[PDB]
C-alpha cells in the first residue's frame, strides 16, 4: 500500500457512499485504517446512525481523537442526541462538564433539574437568560422549570426585556411581556407597545413611572425614532426630558442620537446649527469623528481645524487624525511640524503612512519580517499535519481550516511564523494568511499577500483594464485566499460574487458555461466573473480604484451618491476618510495597501496611488 493508493480508495468509497452503496463502503473501510483521513470515514459512519449509538462509541472515538474538529462537536452533538432520547442520567455520564455549544449547554443544565441538581441548574440557566439574543429552543424548557421553582429572581426577567431591546430583538421583548411576572404586569402592555412601534415612546414615557428600566427602553425607541424621522425625534428631546425627568447626561445621550441623524446632505440650516451645538456638547467620539468626516467629505477647511480639535487626547492618536492634523498644519505654513508627523507615520504599516510617503514625494519602504530559515518542526510531521495536507490534496478548503485552527492555536510566535512559511511553501495560500492572523505575525508581508493562483490572475487581467496587482488585492481582502469560504449572506469563493451579481456580470458580458453559483467555489470560474465585476465597475467610474473598490463593495450608486455629496470639491485621501459607510471605507483602505504590497512582490513601485488618482477632484 500508499498513500497514493490510499487516496484513490478514499475517493472510490466516499463515491460508494454518497450511492449508498454501502457493500462497498463496508468491504473498503478496514482497508483505509492507516490513511491519515480515516478518522473522518469513522466520523461518518458513527454519526449516520447516531440515534442508535451506545455512548460509550461515541467517548470512545472523542477519546481517541483530541484534535479531530469533528470529534470535539461532535461531544456538543452527542449531548443533544442524548437530550433528544430524554436520557439525561447517560448526559451527564457522558458529559460531566459543561459542554461547548449553547444548544448542549441548555440540555446539560436541564440534565442537572431533571437530576437533583436544581441550585446547579438554576445558576446555569441564569447565565444562560442574560443575553437580549434568542437562544436555542432547548433552552425554553430550562427557562420554563427555572421560572417554575421560583428562583428565577423578577429583576433578572426584568433584565432580559432590557437587553432584548437593546440588541433590537423585539420579537423577544414582546415575547417576554406577554409573561410578564405579576411584579410588573402593569407596565407588559406599554413595553409591547413600545416594541411594536417605537413611535408610542412620548406615550410609553408619559404614562409610565420613570426608573433606570424605562429610562432606557426610551431610549432605545428614541433611536429607532430618529432612525425614521430625525427631525420628528429632535422635537420630541424636551417633552420627553420632561416626561421621565432625565439627567444631563442622559439628555445629551438624546442629543447624540440625533445628531447622527442629522449628517446627510439634506438637513435644513436650523438642523445643521442644533446638530452642531450637540456636538459640541457631545463626550462620544465616534460621533465627533463622523463630524470631522462631515467637514472632509465638503472640502470644510475651517470645519476640519474646528472638529479635528474637538477629539479627545486619545482619539488623536488615530493615523487617521494624525494625517489630517499634519494636512491642516501644511497648510498653515508649519512645515517641519507637518513633516516630523508624516516622516512618524512612514515608519508605520498601512494606509496611512503610504499616504504621507506619496503626500511627502519619498518612497515607502516596507518592513518585511522574514520566517525562520528552518521550518521542520514537531509540528509540521505530525498526525494533524498529514490530514490537513489530505485536505488540500482534495480542496477542501474550509475542513483544512478547521484542522489547520487547531495547529496554529496556542504556540509561539515562531511557531506561527514556521508554519506560516511551511503553508506558504506548499502554496496552501489561505493557510499561509491564517497563520499569519493566529501569530499576529503583521509584518510577514510575503507569507500574509502570496501570489495565488498567478496564473489565472494573469489570464483574466490581460485583456482587461484592471491590473493584475489590483485583482488580487481585491480577492486577498475578500477572501484570505480560501476559494471555498461563503458569507452567510451567499457571497461566493475568492471574490466574494453573489449570486445575483454573478447571473447579471455572465449577461452582461456574454460569458459562457455558467448555470448554478454553485460553480462560485472554482476557482477559475469565481477568477473569470470576478474580474470581469470588477472591470466593469472600473471602466464606469474611469479606471479609478478608490471608486472601483468602493462600487464592488457598497454597489456603483452608493459611489454615485458619494461622489454627488463632495462634487468635486475634494482630494483623494478626503474623499477615501469620509466615505461614510465604515465597513466600505475600511475596505477602500486595505484594498489600496494591498494592492501596493502586491505590486512590491511583483516587481513594481508600490505608490499607493496613480499620478492620476491622487491628482483628481473628488
Amino acid at each position: 500500500d500508499s498513500l497514493d493508493e490510499q487516496r484513490s480508495r478514499y475517493a472510490q468509497i466516499k463515491q460508494a457512499w454518497d450511492n449508498r452503496q454501502m457493500d462497498v463502503v463496508e468491504q473498503m473501510m478496514p482497508g483505509l485504517k492507516d490513511y491519515p483521513l480515516y478518522p473522518y470515514l469513522e466520523y461518518r459512519q458513527i454519526t449516520d446512525d447516531l440515534m442508535n449509538q451506545p455512548a460509550v462509541t461515541v467517548t470512545n472515538f472523542v477519546r481517541a481523537n483530541p484534535t479531530l474538529p469533528p470529534a470535539r462537536t461532535l461531544q456538543s452533538r452527542f449531548v443533544n442526541e442524548l437530550a433528544r432520547r430524554e436520557d439525561w442520567r447517560g448526559l451527564l455520564a457522558f458529559s460531566p462538564e459543561k459542554p461547548g455549544t449553547t444548544e448542549a449547554q441548555c440540555n446539560y443544565y436541564y440534565a442537572k433539574w431533571n437530576t437533583g441538581q436544581s441550585e446547579e441548574a438554576w445558576q446555569g440557566a441564569k447565565e444562560l437568560w442574560l443575553t437580549g439574543k434568542s437562544q436555542p429552543n432547548a433552552c425554553d424548557k430550562l427557562f420554563s422549570v427555572w421560572r417554575a421553582s421560583g428562583k428565577q429572581d423578577p429583576l433578572a426577567y426584568l433584565e432580559r426585556i432590557r437587553l432584548a431591546m437593546k440588541a433590537g430583538n423585539t420579537g423577544l421583548v414582546t415575547v417576554l411581556a406577554g409573561q410578564m411576572p405579576a411584579d410588573y404586569q402593569t407596565i407588559a402592555s406599554a413595553i409591547i407597545s413600545l416594541a411594536n412601534n417605537p413611535n408610542t415612546v412620548l406615550t410609553f414615557a408619559r404614562t409610565t413611572g420613570a426608573t433606570d428600566f424605562t429610562r432606557q427602553m426610551a431610549a432605545v425607541a428614541f433611536a429607532s425614532v430618529a432612525r425614521q424621522d430625525a427631525e420628528n425625534a429632535r422635537l420630541m428631546i424636551p417633552s420627553l426630558a420632561q416626561a421621565q425627568q432625565l439627567n444631563e447626561d442622559q439628555i445629551q445621550e438624546l442629543r447624540d442620537i440625533v445628531a447622527w441623524r442629522l449628517m446627510g446632505n439634506d438637513v435644513t440650516d436650523e438642523q445643521a446649527k442644533w446638530r452642531d451645538d450637540a456636538i459640541m456638547r457631545s463626550q462620544s467620539t465616534s460621533l465627533i469623528e463622523r463630524r470631522v468626516r462631515m467637514a472632509l467629505g465638503t472640502g470644510d477647511r475651517r470645519g476640519l481645524n474646528t472638529w479635528l480639535a474637538r477629539l479627545p487626547m486619545e482619539a488623536k492618536e488615530k493615523d487617521e487624525w494624525r494625517y489630517w492634523q499634519a494636512d491642516l498644519l501644511l497648510e498653515r505654513g508649519r512645515e517641519a511640524e507637518a513633516k516630523e508627523i508624516l516622516h512618524q507615520l512612514m515608519q508605520q504599516r498601512g494606509f496611512y503612512p503610504m499616504v504621507a510617503a506619496q503626500r511627502i514625494g519619498e518612497e515607502y519602504e516596507l518592513k518585511i519580517d522574514k520566517a525562520p530559515q528552518n521550518v521542520d518542526s514537531a509540528l509540521t510531521q505530525g498526525p494533524e499535519m498529514a490530514r490537513v495536507r489530505e485536505l488540500m490534496y482534495w480542496n477542501l478548503d474550509n475542513t483544512a481550516r478547521s484542522e489547520w485552527a487547531n495547529l496554529v492555536k496556542s504556540k509561539s510566535k515562531t511557531e506561527q511564523a514556521q508554519l506560516a512559511r511551511y503553508a506558504f511553501n506548499n502554496q496552501w495560500w489561505d493557510l499561509s494568511v491564517q497563520a499569519t492572523i493566529a501569530g499576529k505575525l503583521w509584518d510577514h508581508l510575503e507569507e500574509r499577500f502570496p501570489l495565488a493562483y498567478n496564473d489565472l490572475f494573469k489570464r483574466y487581467t490581460s485583456g482587461k483594464e484592471i491590473p493584475q496587482s489590483y485583482a488580487m488585492a481585491i480577492a486577498r481582502q475578500e477572501s484570505a485566499w480560501n476559494p471555498k469560504v461563503k458569507s452567510p449572506v451567499g457571497a461566493s469563493g475568492l471574490m466574494q460574487i453573489m449570486p445575483g451579481t454573478a447571473t447579471h456580470t455572465v449577461k452582461m458580458f456574454s460569458i459562457p458555461g455558467y448555470s448554478s453559483p454553485g460553480q462560485l467555489l472554482d476557482p477559475e470560474t469565481n477568477i473569470n466573473i470576478g474580474t470581469s465585476y470588477l472591470q466593469y465597475v472600473y471602466q464606469q467610474f474611469g479606471n479609478n480604484r478608490i471608486f472601483s473598490s468602493a462600487a464592488y463593495n457598497a454597489g456603483p450608486g452608493r459611489v454615485r451618491t458619494w461622489l454627488g455629496n463632495s462634487a468635486g470639491r475634494i482630494d483623494a485621501v478626503a474623499f477615501v476618510e469620509s466615505i461614510p459607510f465604515s465597513e466600505t471605507r475600511g475596505y477602500v483602505k486595505n484594498v489600496l495597501a494591498y494592492d501596493a504590497y502586491y505590486r512590491y512582490f511583483m516587481g513594481d513601485k508600490p505608490t499607493l496611488m496613480s499620478a492620476t488618482e491622487w491628482g483628481r477632484r473628488y
